[PDB]
């Protein structure tokens, strides 16, 4: 029975994504940034090569379990801590913690579900509880900041987080140090493969084009638009609500469809989405370009999520923490220099021009896609 596995990894990654997307909006009420904000990222990023070769000196479970632990005190430092130095050194432990959920946790689905069909559908549900996470983070810290308290949402959290430890006592046990058995390939082997590069690259841009566009739109906003408080959460939901779509029906569709048409698609519509959105003039209108991002993002996403552990499974050393490293690091890339660099820009030229140049970037590497399917 490989589903308990399956739902300790859905529950971290939900409660991860859970207190990320909690800790935005209050954090700055409560200090009343940047560095902050792209710590998180910053530490995953530099943390996941030593994660993806720890894995494979003492195994999967015992970072895992690290993973409740330290995602534990960084929970209940976040409940107490009152100072910008203690908040920090708690997002940088959230961002170890991460680090090694993510990837220990991706890497165990990918040996545990070893099947082609069956690894993309069980990372679609469990992206999809990413998906759910950031779907019920902002509303569930909203109204128990509101009701309670300031630490009330924090609490709440570290309950189920002891309980996804005890299930991880049960089932996970891990009692003591087991190695693996083979040697993965080096990382830099795994960098010089132009394929995974370009797996990689387009995880990177289809990711960049959202972790720009989600704090840079409410500026343009309340500055063309003059849109209300509520207008601005409410135009992202169609975005976040599809994504969830997207995420769980094409991890079981993307393989009839073709992952690498299925990506080649998704950016495409990505791409034209962006080029679109300038052209908006009301939310109405918005309701389908952000539709579309979202969507498009979960097809890339659940269709380049398992297509990581098959290029390994088919030119390289079958262990998984250094791939999905890697696959980490792009996301990490465009969630770390995001926000910084799309307000750069955006200050620099303009934000329709800003748009234009990600769609731009999209639609040409698009073709580069068509190199990913499969020689028969
Ligand atoms: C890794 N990852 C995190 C968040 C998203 C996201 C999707 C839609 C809306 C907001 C965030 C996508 C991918």
């Amino acid at each position: 029975s490989r589903k308990l596995i399956l739902f300790i990894v859905f529950l971290a990654l939900l409660l991860d994504n859970m207190l990320l997307t909690v800790v935005v909006p209050i954090i700055p009420s409560y200090l009343y940034v940047g560095l902050l904000f792209a710590s998180k990222a910053t530490v995953q990023l530099i943390t996941n090569p030593f994660i993806g070769l720890l894995t494979n000196r003492i195994g999967y479970p015992i970072p895992i379990f690290a993973g409740f632990c330290i995602m534990f005190v960084s929970t209940i430092m976040f409940a107490f801590s009152s100072s910008y130095a203690f908040l920090l050194i708690a997002r940088s432990l959230q961002g170890i913690g991460s680090s090694c959920s993510s990837v220990a946790g991706m890497g165990m689905l990918a040996s545990v579900y070893t099947d082609d069909e069956e690894r993309g559908n069980v990372m679609g549900i469990a992206l999809g509880g990413l998906a759910m996470g950031v779907l019920v983070g902002p509303p569930f810290g909203s109204v128990l900041y509101e009701f309670v308290g300031k630490t009330a949402p924090f609490l709440v959290l570290a309950a189920l987080v002891l309980l996804d430890g005890a299930i991880q006592l049960f089932v996970l046990q891990p009692s003591r140090v087991q190695p693996e058995s083979q040697k993965g390939t080096p990382l830099t082997t795994l960098l010089k493969d132009p394929y995974i590069l370009i797996a990689a690259g387009s995880i990177c841009f289809a990711n960049m084009g959202i972790a720009m566009l989600e704090p840079a739109l409410p500026i343009w906003m309340m500055e063309t638009m003059c849109s209300r408080k509520w207008q601005l959460g409410v135009a992202f939901l169609p975005a976040s609500i599809s994504y969830l779509i997207g995420t769980n029906i094409f991890g079981i569709l993307a393989h009839k469809m073709g992952r690498w048409l299925c990506a080649l698609l998704g950016m495409i519509i990505v791409g034209v989405s962006i080029l679109c959105i300038p052209f908006a003039k009301n939310i109405y209108g918005l309701i389908a370009p952000n539709f579309g991002v979202g969507f498009a993002i979960g097809m890339v996403d659940s269709s380049m999520m398992p297509i990581m552990g098959y290029l390994v499974d088919l030119r390289h050393v079958s262990v998984y923490g250094s791939v999905y490293a890697i696959a980490d690091v792009a996301f990490c890339m465009g969630y770390a220099i995001g926000p910084s660099a799309g307000g750069a820009i955006a200050k620099a030229i303009g934000f329709p021009w800003l748009m234009t140049i990600i769609g731009i970037i999209d639609i040409l590497f698009a073709p580069l896609c068509f190199f990913l399917r499969s020689p028969p």
